[PDB]
This record gives C-alpha cells, structure tokens and sequence, in this order.
C-alpha cells in the first residue's frame, strides 16, 4: 500500500489547507487554517460566493464600517470552517487574531465571539478548536475557555516550557512547528542538512510527546509545519499530523508500508508542581530558537490578518 | 584639546570596568560594572584582597555552604564597589543576579540584599545604581524600588517600548546597548558597514533621548557598550555615556575639539497614557533586534553569574 494508507494505522491525518479540493482527495478526520490559509483561499474563485455572503451579513449586522470589517473578515473565517465541516468528520481549527497574542482577556473575548459566529450557524463547540499562539497570555486565555467548553489548539510551540506549561492548563491540543525550528537551524547553525532522525523539528516533538505520555497527560500532541515527508514519517505514532497539501500527494503516491516510530509503553508517572510564570520565561527565553520563532510567528500572522481586513475593506 | 576633554563639555563622562586603575587615569563621574566585568576584575592580582575579604566575611555570616557563596559572591561585587568608590565622586552601578530578570519580587529582594551590604559599609543610596535587566518585570521591580528610595539603573535597553515603560515607570536611569545593536544588524542584515550617524544603535539612542527631553522625563539617559569611537561622539550630548577603558584611550589621545550632537530645544509636550502590560509585549516583540538581543544579554550575564559562584566555590 501507500504511506498515507500505512501512517493512518498509527496517525490521525489531519488537513492543512483552507481548500476543500484537498478534502475530498484525502479524506482527513479534521482540518486546520491559520490566517495566511484563509488569506490565500480568499483567492479561490470558487470562495467568492463565502467572500460576498461573508460582507453582506456584515453590512446587515451593524452600519458601522470599522465594525464592518472585523464582521467580515470572522465570519469569512467562519464560513470557510462551514464549509469544511460539510466535508470532514471531525474538527476544524480556526485561528483567533494574532495581534491579540498578548493579551489574554482580548483573545478569551475574540474566542467566544467565533464560536458565537459558529454556534449561530448551528455548529456545536465539539466540532471545533480555536487556535491561538502559545504565549504566556494564550495559554492563560485557553485555560480558562476550556473551563467554559470551548476546546483550543495551542499552535507556534517552540519550546519544552510552552509544551509544559500547555499541557498544565489541561489545553485540548497543542500545534507544535517542526519545520520552523529546522529553518532557524539552517540558518543559525552551520549544518544545513539533518537525516530525518536528528531534525531538530522532529527531536522536539519527540521528547514532547515522551513528556505527555509519560505523565498522562490528555492534550492532544499534533506535530505540523514540515519541510518533508521525512519528518513526518519519523513522526509516525503521533496522535495527530496536520499536513499541507503537497505533501499529502506525496506520501500517497509513495510505495511501501513504514514503521510506528513513537510510542510510551511505560507506566505513569507522578506530575510535579506547575510552572509559575517567571519560571516559564526564564526557561522558554533560554531556548534562542524559540525566542526568535514565537515571536516571529506572531508577527507573520498579524500581517496575514492586516493583508485580509484590506481585501474586505476594499469590498465594503 | 583632545576629545574625551571635550566630550565632558556636553556629556558626562563614565567609566565601564571594574578595574580601578582606569579611574585614576580618566576621573571619571560614575563607574558601572556589571557580571561579566566582575569576574575579569576578579582576575587582578591585586584584587585578591578583596577576594578573601569576601570569603571571610560570608563564612563569619553563616555556616551554611549555600548561603556563603552568596553571601560571598554579592559581597566580593560590593566590595569591588567600595574600592571604586573612594576614587569617584558619582555612583556605581552594581547588577543584581541576572537569573532573577523575569521574577519581580526576587529582584526586589535581591536589590535590597545588595543596598543592605552597601549601607553596612557606611555607603547610602545616593552614591549606588542597582543595576537590572529591562525586562517587564525588572521595569515593575525598579518601580517599586524607587518609591523606597533605591534608585536604579535599567540596562540592556534595545526596544523603544522599553524606552517608554522605563521613563514611565520613573526610573533614575537607563543604559541603552548601542554596540550590540549594531552587531545584530551586521549579522542579519546584508548591511555589513555603517557610518556614525547612521549606526542603528545610534539612531536608536537619539530617538530615545528626544523623546525623553521632549516630554520632561527625567530619566537620564546613558548609552553604554560601544563598538568604535564613532558612536561615542555621534552621540555627544547624551546626559552620560559609560566607556569602555579602551574607547576612554583612544578619545584621549585624539586631538581636535568635537560638536554637540544631541540636543533638544522645543518646549516640554504633554504626556501620553502609560503603556500596558499588552501593549508593552506587543511592541518589544515587534523589534525582531530586541527579541533576540534582550533574552541573549540576560543569558550571558547569567552564566557569568554562575562561573563567579563557580571560582567563590573553590575558596570555601
């Protein structure tokens, strides 16, 4: 068989792309977006008819044009995971605006408002997961939604002290970058090249994921962001991947079963006391890659979110 | 005449080392050292004194190994501080264990630690600077200090938001890094080569000396590590500037008077509401240069932190 055919006996597939062709093609369980996703599936011809009912709700939702804008551009957001939902059986991860990373009562506010917007066409809370960016001020945001129902995916994880401190607040399910943190050593590092089994993306992962089973914790660990199928099948026996596209064609057009790579077949271990706040930035700012990337990552999808409020504003 | 005697016509002179040979050579106001400067001082011969005084004194505090090289290490740094005192009418900056950067109530412990030996040994407050680490919680630290009559001495500046908080925050003063701003910039911009005036550090600092002058703070503002002469005299005008004793040569043994460069003559403007914690993060992590640059200075003066215990340890 196929090595997607092969993965899916140890790895819940998960989609990442904002086009429902690849839906189809792949029949994932869940499916992830993020800002620059949304952004470019705003270009899809067949996304204008989402793009023009997404404006005209607006428009019939308040006469204020700053108001407007922001209408318009979540319930694009919204009606894009409508859309997806129609073809998936399980969730869809819609991303709250990254210029709120910082700032936890915002982001618990902007939170509730997408999954009113969901719940409003009819989608319960179980069919969703709201991403937001692991800062300090997200992972205190997602805590406290998840007491109130409202499930999160923890995304742009660079280092062990946010793995840590997410798994703590009992988060839903964390998004750690594996292609991103082999970048930063490309380009930080004098080895440009790794063989799949000392990818840094992919070392990180693993002792992740070692740390959460070992411990028993329930957060769902979904390894994204890859460079090549090589990480991802290094990968194999993690909950869950969210894969692009591209390389999804990959490994279905590859021959040949592989091998579950990841697994904890100890006992569990006692958990130890949680990580207070200045603890977490000490250790997370020891990590130089993960200091660059968060807040790298960060900017990128404010500016992806700034580029799609233009498109909108353009269409009022 | 030459330059370091002009340069005291419109900026106050100050030396940085920990070596008091360099403050007899070139009298200057304050003197400010810092973790890594102590342990090269630690390394002259005639400091040896100082040295086992230290030792000496902690053994004769308490018979608990882990509180002597405490005891140890801070006293050493005091006593480095009251050597340089009887040679300079100013103050000396004296930094507080880096480790504590992102945990306020520590560093406030610590600050007051330090003051106590201080204040032991016949010196008040007016003649010391505690030195800490810009950080939010270093900013929230120093503000809480100064209400108590301990002025302090905000370092490793890169970010404008921290520029902001800092005055805001009241602070005596502030030690923006002009050198290791230009090091950022020649490693990861194509850029390899700058002239005075348009050295990022430089431009950094005048941006901030305007807008402190410009709305009345009295924060002085002091640049600090400097990469050639051409950013010392681009920046003549600066309340202070503490040199390197290298620097304080070659200004020394230059000939030809030089010109005020920063000066701010407009009437005082009104000032703005303070800076939130959210609003804080959100624009220091949109300075790709401070990111980096804040979280590596706390990670070096660390360590030099741990290899001074590490040489206190083997004395015990």
């Amino acid at each position: 068989t196929d090595k997607l055919t092969s993965l899916r006996q140890y790895t819940t597939v998960v989609a990442d792309t904002g086009d429902i062709a690849a839906m189809k093609l792949y029949q994932p369980q869940d499916a992830t977006t993020a800002p620059s996703l949304i952004l470019n599936a705003a270009q899809i011809p067949e996304y204008r008819k989402l793009i023009d009912d997404a404006v005209a709700w607006a428009k019939q939702q308040s006469n204020d044009r700053a108001q407007q804008i922001v209408d318009a551009t979540d319930k694009l957001a919204v009606n894009i995971g409508l859309e997806i939902l129609k073809l998936v059986p399980g969730r869809i991860s819609t991303e709250v605006d990254a210029r709120l990373s910082y700032d936890t009562e915002a982001s618990i506010a902007k939170a509730k408002r997408l999954i009113k917007l969901y719940n409003d066409a009819g989608i319960s809370n179980d069919r969703i997961l709201i991403k937001l960016a692991s800062t300090w001020q997200g992972i205190r945001a997602a805590e406290q939604l998840e007491k109130e129902g409202i499930n999160c995916n923890l995304t742009l994880l660079f280092s062990f002290a946010q793995a840590r401190a997410c798994a703590e607040a009992g988060v839903f399910l964390i998004s750690p970058f594996v292609g991103r943190i082999l970048d930063w050593y490309k380009a930080n590092t004098d080895k440009k090249e790794y063989a799949p089994a000392e990818d840094p993306g992919v070392v990180s992962v693993s002792e992740i994921y070692q740390y959460y089973k070992e411990h028993g914790y329930e957060t769902v660990v979904m390894g994204a962001s890859f460079r090549n199928i090589g990480e991802i099948l290094e990968l194999a026996g993690c909950d869950r991947l969210t894969i692009a596209p591209a390389l999804l064609k990959e490994l279905a057009e590859s021959e040949g079963a592989i091998e579950r790579k990841l697994s904890y077949t100890g006992e569990v271990k006692a958990r130890p006391a949680r990580i207070t706040e200045s603890e977490f930035l000490w250790q997370h700012n020891q990590d130089p890659m993960a200091v660059d990337k968060l807040a790298e990552g960060i900017r990128k999808f404010a500016i992806d979110q700034e580029k799609l409020e233009k498109m909108i504003g353009d269409l009022l």
